[PDB]
RNA sequence: AAUAAAAUAUUACUUUGGAUAGUUUAGUUUCCUGGGCGAUGAAGAACGCAAUGAAUUGCGAUAAGUGAUAGGAACAAUAAAAUGUGAAUAUCCAAAAUUUGAAUGCUUGAAAGUAUACUAAGGUAUAUAUGAUAUUCAAUAUCCA
């Protein structure tokens, strides 16, 4: 799987990505809105935040029957959550790239999530055996993440 | 009156999907030649056999192969051994061909078995109907001493 863009320079840059990874992908792609355009060392907070609870995840788009919490003032979306999942598999592969920018010589201080980005994978299906006679799908859904960490600088 | 979080629209890139294009060791139809099975045990079924095999292929206790005749230097995923004193490969040939199956000594369900004779174990023959010949008989059935 390529990835959805190219860094402006890649000297510059670090690249950390996962596929088929076993998480919901809805979770996950309202947690990446939620880290987008930060700082990298803002983010790892941000991220063990939610995990314990102290933050929240405001799930703009896909908020049917998701309940309202005190922590999405602000946020002008009134729905919000603490994906515990989705927010680890993040922080497995923030840790990767910064390891992979670490080796490249880049500043870690300076780095900001720039780009990332969730996509779609393919389901893996289960049976659901259901009254008269019937069985259903249990679909899983997976998802790839990429995540591309750049130098902030003044333009 | 204001927001663009959601919503909507266009393009580029990526994703789920497998359309489209290119392709064919597969099919369909017609035509030509034959139309060559079996008690000398067929077609079919079952089990087993490779140095590492589950299927498939080939084979039958001589097992992915034996002899003979052609054939001329390979096979390979990994080792071995053999090999111009003959490796692969080919066959209307020779030997060999497990349990069954028309199945045919008797039985057979998913049944393990078992009788007699001939040459302990092994191997042969013994089902039903039927033609010819041989031999042994039955019936005063017709004569007949």
């Amino acid at each position: 799987v390529k990835y959805c863009a190219k860094p402006v320079n890649v000297a510059k840059a670090a690249q950390a990505r996962g596929d088929n990874l076993k998480v919901h992908f809805k979770n996950t792609y309202e947690t990446a809105d939620a880290i987008r355009g930060m700082k990298v060392a803002r983010a790892q907070e941000f991220l063990k935040n939610v995990i314990i609870k102290k933050e929240i995840v405001p799930f703009r788009k896909h908020n049917g029957g998701v309940g309202r919490k005190a922590q999405c003032k602000g946020l002008n979306c009134a729905f919000g959550r603490w994906p515990v999942k989705s927010a680890q598999f993040i922080l497995k592969l923030l840790k990767n790239a910064v390891d992979n920018a670490k080796a490249k010589g880049l500043n870690t201080a300076l780095l900001t999530v720039s780009h990332i980005a969730v996509q779609e994978a393919r389901s893996s299906r289960r049976r659901l055996y259901r009254a008269h006679g019937s069985i259903n799908s249990f679909s899983s859904s997976p998802c790839h993440i990429e995540l591309i960490l750049t130098e902030k600088e003044k333009k």
